[PDB]
């Protein structure tokens, strides 16, 4: 697309991207193991949280919807799914050990995963091709020269899975009981 | 090496060994940044601390003394120095975090440095050697089937390094310099 609009920015490149658009569908639920309360009142309190989250990473390319593989070996290239929160508004970004076994994921409060090792198949009918590019329908970020980024260009092997292995970061934030 | 001696705990194989015998001569020193001070008892009160680590790790084998190498490459492949602590003890462990953008370590102690992508050049003289037992003479682990423990079995490349890359937890304790 030609630039003709004279935005205060100072004319930066378009936004206009996307060949596969990534899209999580993982979904977080959180129950307390305790509740308490005074009778003087019927002030309720819901605590010790105990937190599960399940779903998957979709992806559409050319018309085919697709969907991210993991890796269930147990060496270092081990897709390791690692819960992150904050106390701050970003600010910092924290792992959460298990505390009484749980993952104590608080409702609201915000929460980030962690996953390495992802991949897709786009297969044999996508076998060999250079600069796809990788864009998020809903908040997912992809690894890249150390930091995360908002997108990012694979090429695939002679099968058509994404050449090297991906990092993503996927958004979470919790519904609850009640 | 044949057991003659009965033992309570069963029998087993001894200990001793150690074809590389490895020592951290890695030293931690702190100090606060405001000493402060209750006029009403004379009781000084140290805070805000500020820790600094300096060393090297060596490795003795067939009598020559080496020194562990660290990889400064910028990636994935960077001995990643990651400091260590344990809340009260055992179990707890997690990484230390800046404060005030510098790293906090009191004199109490209880720390351990992560370390990856360290190797060993033994020279040409210790090329293509096939099976060598490394253990540490003071308390430094070494990583395997993700867990750490005090001995580990390497191989020399044709040019006398060990063929894959190490990574090690070492021990500190610092101390407070006025």
């Amino acid at each position: 697309d030609v630039n003709t609009n004279i935005v205060l920015g100072g004319t930066t490149a378009p936004a206009v991207k996307g060949d596969v658009n990534v899209t999580s569908n993982v979904q977080a639920i959180t129950s307390p193991q305790t509740t308490t309360i005074d009778n003087q009142t019927g002030a309720v309190t819901y605590s010790n949280w105990d937190g599960k989250v399940n779903g998957t990473v979709t992806a559409t390319y050319n018309g085919q919807s697709y969907t991210a593989t993991l890796n269930e070996t147990a060496g270092k290239e081990n897709s390791r799914v690692t819960p992150w929160y904050t106390q701050d508004g970003g600010k910092t970004w924290n792992v959460l050990k298990k505390d009484g076994g749980v993952y104590r994921l608080e409702p609201a409060g915000k929460y980030q995963l962690s996953v390495n090792n992802v991949s897709f198949n786009f297969g044999t009918a996508n076998a060999n091709k250079k600069n796809i590019t990788l864009t998020s329908s809903n908040g997912v970020q992809f690894r890249e020269n150390g930091q995360w980024k908002d997108s990012i260009k694979v090429s695939t092997d002679q099968n058509g899975a994404v050449s090297q292995p991906l990092t993503l970061l996927i958004p979470i934030t919790p519904v609850d009981v009640t």
